[PDB]
């Protein structure tokens, strides 16, 4: 009974609350007012796509983001953020699969990849169970929390996701 | 039947948007793709006087929203258009499709003065094919792997009817 | 009937204008711009509100029932001519309002606007309407061949006119 | 009558202005822009609200009944001239208000606006109105031939004027 | 004559369009908007450049001399009808170009635009033009009484039409 | 003289219009808006370019010398009347151009615009101009008392008119 | 004299601005203060059709820029205005002031139909006072510490002339 | 009287401002823009709300009766001068309020705004008002000839001033 | 022939584009917008310069003679399909250029744009063109009845397609 | 032969070059584009006034700035920046006096003050010779060049400047 | 039992009433105002602007006690100007000392400012001495800084750092 | 004797000509283009944008040798993607090694970046080995990352830090 729907102007508050550097179509923002202007400017821009996750009661569960969508290579970077109060409920698995379903059955993308902190082996293992495979171990990629950290780059291909049960 | 067609209004956009949320494919408004209601609303404002597409919402006697009749790719030199009909899930199986197809043809051929109406229908939907055939549509093409629908490329029939045939 | 009034069209009357077309199975225009939806009509109304090339009057009775519409379009102020149309709401047809409204339209055209010529089009397949306009003093000046695509075929229309001098000397 | 007041026209008075024309079978203008509908009038009112070329006063009685309208148009501040018109609502005609209102209009024109000349047009076929304006001190300066198309034919109008000096002596 | 060409009107042709009216003693329109000056015409051209309701073709000879103008106006894409006009520059009249250009206009209307009906207006006092259009296959469908004020009086015009089918048989 | 032409006013003619006033010691208006500077005139020209309430024609000779201006203002399309003015450039006065231009203006007014009445104002202190207009068929319909403040005092003007029917039956 | 007045144009703003650069006080355009050419230019665009002030640039036969005649605070009910004249430094002492004052009065009283023209003149400039007196201006006020000019508050004469007096 | 207060003008006071001009038989201005109607006044109020060239104070008594208006106009912050006007509502004239309000206006002008000079205009045909301003310390600096067209003729006005240094004393 | 090049269309090529339609007797479109004049075309070019729904390549020889135009229109990046058209200038027809240019268009479509399907329309009354496309590997998928009004009558067109997998080989 | 004139749009390049945090009417900027937008927005705003200094050849010598102008208290803060190539030529004295002249004879201000680094005793002494007096020694007022620094606040009054020779 | 909370739209009335006593010109983000309507427009314009921060002081019963204002907050130099206004009715209860300390606490432990300064009339030596007891030191004697009540007046500028407050 | 200088408007022609060889889609600040006209509009739009930096390589005679590109410059993580294009005519002169070192020098001694990475076709093991000799190490083998020349291809992502380059 979790649903995905396309992000709307009314969801910006939630997007902003999910954050505290944030970017919208590669443009940095800190304030709600900045976010709102960026939302208006990029509303029809296809390079990124966002889906808010809701439950049956329309509680805001989290966000599915595809960014860096390239329509020649047919690839995109995926990110998922679950609101603090809804973590640990097993929603992540379902939402990952919904995102892949949309990416591969509707957008007709070829490759979805993501980055995950090496220091978060629980998330790594979860993505692995969803069929993602490590293709890189990026050394000191990001400055997070006072130090450079390694990230795994993990991918899954369209043909692999769509035939999993065949 | 007590079913009516009326020209689409701004207040009907919610219904249009909800009609796609069920659907497989990606939606377009005047050939511009959209996913959200906000996108749809901006596209509606931009194309309000544009003649290349025409939409009619279907209502019953009680003003229940039954479905949508769409003419797209209207060309006024060749006098042709592509037709689509979407019936809301709760109103399928009630035999409305036949009536609505005929209403669309009536409007196309007696009011718009078009020469040709065509449509696309999934080869994997032989029931719909046969229904359009009974309405007088004939296959003019079997389009190979035309659309990516539901995880694979699918064939569609292109089916047409001409003004002279419908008006006799 | 004596108790029918004409008043200048207002924004609040657009609903009525729009409902008047929903019967008719022809395409509607507002200052030569086509529309089908109320939303389209409303935008066209806002754009052309001070434009004098067309003039519209809604017809009401004593109780403010909406009776119909008198339209002058293609008003040209050099040639002093206009095309006249009247639409009576379905529920008010057959009551003898047509004759009164035709005369009101002519009165306004010829005694206030100072136009020289009013013309109209009427379906050849509607000889009853033709004869009614003839009794109001209109004369045929054209039989336009396959002028309009109406109801699945091209149809002929009569063009009928009356001149200011003829109406004012009746 | 002594109890009639003039006050500057407000947005809320537009309905009354519009109703005053619906009787009249002539074409109305607002700052030289023609209108027939209330909606047209309202847009014209918003556009010209600070424009000085015309000035309008609604006439009320002690109970705030709407009596009529005093209009100065074509106000030119170099030549110091203006065209005056008065409309009295049908229900308030024949009560002798016209004389008082004409004098109020002249008073405002000549003692406050400091205009030099007020003129008006009056249908030649309305000799009663002509004579009334003559008693208020207006004099004919023109007989305009077929000036206006009114009611199915071209009609002649008198142009009548009065100067500031003459109106400010008539009371001395 | 065989060597006359039609091409779509461009901004640079507006001077020629404007000069073509300066002869004519009638009031000109561009997409139903009246104009007298070149400056007015130029603004109207910019505003209506993508508007389909009218279509204009300038006629040139082999040397690119400006011969005249073919105009389709009031194009309606439901009824599939249009009003046709032709203007030949004074220096190029009497050379037999009219017949050829009428046929070019009809050709484009009926074989490319897929219109159903072309009509035109012609002064009753110009029976030579009437007869020329009749030879091109146009038939009178109206005699419009005092339709236009031209040259100091109201004048009658013939409305003449030709249908797509009939024009596409005349050559078979 | 036969070789004088009228053509519709263009943006490039504004300089000439402006220079024509610099002689005259009256205040100039463009569509009822006052101006003194060329810059003001230019803005007013841009604003009113499609407005039909006034019409202007610059008069040229065979060599394209700028001869003067024919102006119709206050054009009302219900009453079918307009006010006419003519300004001849100082260097071209006294050459008998006035009569020709008056007749051209009337011709355009009455045979093309289809107006019913043309009127004008002429200083009572200029009886020569009065008599010239009288010979062109204008008749006095008003003697307007202290109408204009001109040159340090209020002055009377004649209002003079001619009707379409009178001009066309000459 | 061969001196002419013409209505101020956008191209004259440079000259207007240069005329103040010499001057003591702070400049105003339609009662808005300005210091730079850019400020002046924006103020000129904003007030181009505003009648409350009128300006005329003075030129000689060769189109040398001689000075400026300014009417400000024009009130069309009371029919009064404040007059100022500025002659460019290189053209002072040539006796132009008298002619230009008379031109300004002529325009004010024979064309604008104003009733009263007044001006302010520094009490510490008795030469200018006497010149205006010869042009027919009379003192109607001695305004005490009216303006801060050159490091101190200064008195000014207010001087006027009426239309009826000038036209006789 | 001691119990009269000044407060800064608000949108809700516009009705009172408008009513105040109705008997006055002259033309009203708001930041040099003429108006006759309330609708005009309201638009002018919205446009000039933060403009400092004029300052207005409505006068109230202890019961919040609307007593009148104190206006400073033509405030120039280089020359440090302003024109002062006071309007007392007809029903509150003759109660001796004028003197107190003049002094309040001067107080605000000279102790808070730090202006150097306050001036006013008063009809020569109103010698009572002249004498009142003289008692408040204003002195005639001009007799302006036919300055204003008032009530059918041109009239003379006195211009009267007082300086900050004169109004402010001393110990 | 080997010496023919494709390059992306530029503003300076619009004259050539416009000249190409003049003999063709059909109505031209630019990003689905109709035009007849060069001025219209130029405005449409400015408006759609970064729009990816259509892609155009002008064909030149070694001497920079303008040979013709390769057009992909209706490019859809979900379904990965496009409609292909080629126009060869009258003076360069019959030189065997068509085959080479068709193959260049397919190459670009399938090896660079990564499209899945290319289709085209060809007049049934032009069986020579049909057969040429067939030799390039296109197959008929439809016979569209009275699809277009061309030259005074409704005409049938073949819709012909080729897929990326078929065009791309293998080792 | 040094002149002051009101700052113009054409002088913005020079203003920008004179800098490298900069403010325009209390709004921060780093780029020329930002400065230009701020200039357009505040062109008629009276709270600050700027004068570019030129020589006879129209070389750009420096900038005189009055900021925080308050028209009730009649005070303003003064700053002067001389372009590097024109320092050491004795221009500062002349320009200070021109600024004071404008402030006191044209603007009719009552008080001009400025801040000067305690670590710049040469500038202190120069302002003292122009008639400025210390009214404050502001402790660790500004973070400049890696540490908090003290500044002198120095003032001069209208009546003192205008009567200096009397 | 005094609390500080961030200023809200509903507190504007109180802000405005706090000035109606005080014979000075009021400012909002350096913009002058006299009327409530002016204040309200200025509040809407500057709502997200960080250069000033205001805290309304309430007691246990939610009586409006006064206002703590930090203005001219500069986040490079890490300094701010502090002012406190106690409503006439709550003066004399020794709330000034407590509120000064609350303001310093917020400035130095939460905002992480380096320096707080204030201005105090030289003619008010009692207030000077009070600030001195709160740890403020004179760093300037500003000559004829403000026109207040009919004459130019001197003010002390007083500061404290934080390192001094936290130790 | 090779020099790097910042890209100017006049260098766009060269940039455009450098792609006309190369059977890939070109991007400018992540925006695709094929024509010079498109490139020129993109250049005007992004002229002050810091996310990419380009240097044209010239020899002593001012022959245009090639291009050094830093893209995806992130100033928080202090990383950038590096690419180098040598014009067909100057290949085989061993300029690649020199230019790689120049790019690293600029990245690490002037921009103060922490990490430089690049992508190289797995089907180009010669280029892989060259970057390895310049001190780059493989950190990823990206599976079917790019559609190039009719098929999906794998690329190595290779990086150098920085500390490693400067020591």
């Amino acid at each position: 009974q979790l649903t995905l729907r396309a992000l709307e102007r009314g969801d910006l508050r939630f997007i902003h609350n999910l954050n505290n550097m944030s970017y919208w179509f590669q443009e940095p923002y800190e304030s709600f007012d900045q976010l709102e202007e960026l939302y208006n400017k990029h509303i029809h821009d296809n390079a990124e796509r966002r889906f808010v996750v809701e439950d049956a009661q329309k509680n805001l569960i989290g966000l599915v983001e595809l960014i860096e969508i390239n329509y020649i290579h047919r690839s995109a970077e995926f990110q998922i953020i679950i609101a603090p109060e809804h973590q640990g409920k097993g929603f992540a698995r379902t939402l990952i699969n919904r995102a892949l379903d949309y990416s591969f059955t509707i957008l007709n993308l070829h490759k979805i990849y993501l980055h995950v902190a090496v220091e978060n082996p629980k998330a790594v293992h979860l993505y692995e169970e969803c069929g993602f495979v490590e293709e890189g171990h990026l050394v000191e990629e990001f400055f997070i929390n006072g130090r450079y950290q390694d990230v795994k780059r993990m991918y899954i291909l369209q043909s692999k996701y769509l035939n999993r049960s065949e």
